[PDB]
């Protein structure tokens, strides 16, 4: 296939990486991961606008203007003939001599980006999956999209060691979220999630969730749960890009609730289909 | 010149990283810096042994004995030429199609390894340099020498726009580490330095200066001291492979003591000289 390699489309065997690359030293560099259904982009516009905001947050800038990175994008998908599953870009501060600080002649950044195909989790949107939880143990910039993500490796590693699809993180028994996704809680109708500071990454998904509640009218409370109130949910459900809104109907061997799909989940999701391309 | 890949010493343009290597997506592994002097290396075996310990710690278990690493790492400094420097080491978990979670069959781990002709900080030794305080916000378990090191990026940038050398963090007002070594303070004939739990990496250095305070017969205490304890500390250093004893005069723009090298670092300095090759 093709990947997209600094402002180049290039064919797969032709990229390599330098030992010396900031992102390869120090996981010095963000990415994000979009969508792609039926070869249509979902919510290009905001993944790229955090691709940008994440990069600014870390002083990296990106080579290229936005316009030209959706083009670049555009292209890839059609070299590429992605029709369902998703597209991985990144960029990193770029190729220098090994050193802490930022390199004293700004370099350029390094970007790569490729494509996959994968369906959507219907098994998983329809019944639900097993969650467990585990000690948020990582840095304090979870907002930004980084590199940096050894925490997240060892977390999601332990949860497929249990037989479960996500580690739910928590500070001191306070909920935060995924290992790779946000958690929301719902409780009497209303919908329950960890607000978006420097502890959580404001998942797109998450945004997209809260705008659904919004337009059908479901109260939304942006304070966070505990691990022993999550349990006492009536629903709960994880959210990202790749997995859309994957109920939670059990946690540790112990059943939400029923153990069965809730309500406001069902609604949340039939609205959250109704932006779909 | 050469560079070490895996276990074989080739040309720096014959090696090969892939973009889904997954030191270079996640950060997924660990480190070393040695330090050569005249051809000759320090502490190699107490690197190794760290290296294996790191790597073992996130479960990547690396394929040589550490005998043959050794002599992996003698013959780079030869092919060199490499009279005073470092070598920089590293190992990831390899090369697998994008996912959080560990390969699902074990996959082979990366090394690289290269070097780098630097003289030692004559003038920093000697002299003392100034330090600045910064928020230590890493992860938790940074006893583990990973690559994830974008806290520490940040820090050093920090340091060097103030015209500071390090960048000394503290979590709740306790000095843990600088953002690439360890931090000692000396008060009434007293050597404290914060002791090794999973708050900061366990430095050669700062193992062969306890060792090195031992044999001059001066007491150690490896309890934790706030900025406003090391404000008031009669000696103040710090320590890494890289910066051997390199002591700090000033933080913030106040004085430590008078603003020049104690008596007691002098004597460290001198019998951490004796273990030099
Ligand atoms: C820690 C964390 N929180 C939340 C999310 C969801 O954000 P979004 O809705 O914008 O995808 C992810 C997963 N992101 C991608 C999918 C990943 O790492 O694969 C994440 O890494
Ligand atoms: C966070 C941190 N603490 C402590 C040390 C000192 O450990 P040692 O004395 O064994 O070098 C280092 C330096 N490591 C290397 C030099 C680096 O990243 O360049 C470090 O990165």
């Amino acid at each position: 296939g093709y990947t997209l390699w600094n402002d180049q489309i290039v064919k797969d065997e032709e990229v390599k990486i330098d030992k010396e690359d900031r992102g390869y030293q120090f996981g010095d560099g963000v990415y994000e991961v979009v969508k792609v259904y039926n070869g249509e982009m979902f919510t290009v516009n905001e993944h790229i606008d955090r691709l940008y905001a994440s990069a600014e947050k870390i002083r990296i800038t990106i080579p290229y203007t936005k316009d030209k990175f959706h083009q670049l994008l555009h292209e890839l998908v059609e070299k590429n003939e992605l029709n369902t599953g998703h597209i991985y870009f990144q960029v990193t501060r770029g190729t220098s001599p090994r050193a802490h600080q930022f390199p004293e002649n700004t370099v350029k950044p390094v970007i790569i980006g490729y494509t996959k195909e994968n369906p959507r989790p219907l098994e998983n949107l329809e019944k639900g999956v097993k969650a467990t939880f585990v000690e948020d143990i990582r840095w304090l910039r979870c907002d930004i999209k980084s590199l940096n993500l050894l925490g997240a490796v060892l977390a999601k590693q332990e949860a497929h060691e249990k037989g479960c699809y996500e580690a739910i993180l928590h500070r001191n028994n306070t909920v935060t979220e995924g290992s790779s996704s946000n958690v929301f809680g719902i409780k009497d109708g209303i919908l329950y999630t960890h607000p978006a500071n420097n502890m959580i990454l404001k998942g797109i998904t998450r945004d997209v969730v809260i705008a659904c509640a919004n337009e059908i009218n479901m109260p939304v409370k942006e304070i966070p749960f505990t691990t022993h109130e999550a349990l006492k949910m009536d629903e709960l459900f994880v959210t990202s890009t790749t997995s859309e809104i994957t109920p939670v109907i059990e946690i540790d061997g112990k059943l939400i609730r029923d153990g069965k799909v809730g309500e406001w989940t069902r609604k949340l999701q039939k609205q959250f289909e109704t932006k779909i391309p």
